[PDB]
């Protein structure tokens, strides 16, 4: 059962998946499994949808693990999920967004590269699409969206660990997401998980030009990296992507905030640069905690 996983340690693509039926088992009224799509080889990719009813409600969307070797963000969806079937009910802001709000989760956004994290390459990254012309494998999904795609901040060499695909949307891990969310027409809020670095970003990574809601944004990520702070004195920075981390094209929140959804923010979490990606899994909870009370003060500035 979820109360018999393990948090505390890391997981394997299958063992996720087994978590997220156990999950939909143990709370059917609370959460069930979408899928909303295949992995280029062909895996199930499976979103969590957290909801206490309503039609379409206003949503908050999750993707973690988009890059496959930052597996802090896997092991912390995984922890989310079962946070948020703990905390309906009792807690009270919580309740409060699930009352109002759906919650989709996407903990392992990157299928392929995962498995391949565990079988062949930990510190793989990319999709696995097979391109052309190349003895290279994958995309760099993160670099795939409908946003100054195929810009500076983005590589067009297949064998680069920032390669953006062929044209925008080109991988099929991708396009699920954007064919949902559009479809779904009601995302307020849009939540990007990756390793590592200690960063709150909001738009654009594209472009040098600030959002117009950049002093909301600004404030709201301060809120959330401080409360994320509170807890163990984890310190993050925060700013847009292009003035924080550099230029960025071809990014998931840059689209989604295109797209509308105002609060769009790309986690950058544990460590520095100690261990990096390999961070170890007795700081799997913590990360976990502390980034939920980062996301969750998200959240409440969208209710
Ligand atoms: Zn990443």
């Amino acid at each position: 059962s979820t109360n018999t996983f393990n948090y505390a340690t890391y997981h394997t693509l299958d063992e996720i998946y087994d978590f997220m039926d156990l999950l939909v088992a143990e709370h059917p009224q609370l959460v069930s499994k979408l899928q909303i799509g295949r992995s280029y080889e062909g895996r199930p990719i499976y979103v969590l949808k957290f909801s206490t009813g309503g039609s379409n409600r206003p949503a908050i969307w999750i993707d973690l693990g988009i890059h496959s070797r930052e597996w802090i963000t896997q092991a912390t969806g995984v922890w989310f999920a079962k946070k948020f079937t703990e905390d309906y009910g009792q807690d009270p802001s919580f309740t409060a967004i699930l009352d109002s709000m759906d919650i989709f989760l996407e903990i392992v956004t990157n299928p392929d590269g995962f498995a391949f994290t565990h079988s062949q390459n930990r510190l793989w990254r990319k999709t696995r699409s097979v391109t052309s012309s190349s003895l290279c494998v994958g995309v760099d999904a993160n670099r795939n969206w409908d946003a100054g795609f195929g810009k500076a901040g983005a590589s067009s060499s297949p064998c680069s660990e920032t390669y953006h695909g062929k044209y925008a949307n080109s991988e099929v891990e991708v396009k699920s997401i954007v064919d949902f969310v559009k479809d779904h027409g009601n995302f307020k809020a849009f939540l990007s998980i990756h390793s590592y670095s200690q960063l709150l970003l909001y738009p654009y990574g594209y472009t040098t030009q600030s959002i117009p809601d950049k002093t909301e944004l600004n404030q709201v990520a301060k809120s959330a990296v401080a409360a994320l702070k509170s807890l163990y004195g984890t310190s993050y920075k925060y700013g847009s992507i292009i003035t924080t981390i550099y230029q960025a094209s071809g990014g998931s929140i840059d689209w989604s905030y295109n797209q509308g959804i105002k609060y769009s923010f790309t986690f950058e979490l544990r460590d520095t640069g100690r261990y990096g990606f390999l961070l170890p899994a007795s700081q799997i909870i913590p990360t976990a905690q502390e980034t939920w009370l980062g996301v969750l003060t998200i959240m409440e500035h969208t209710v």
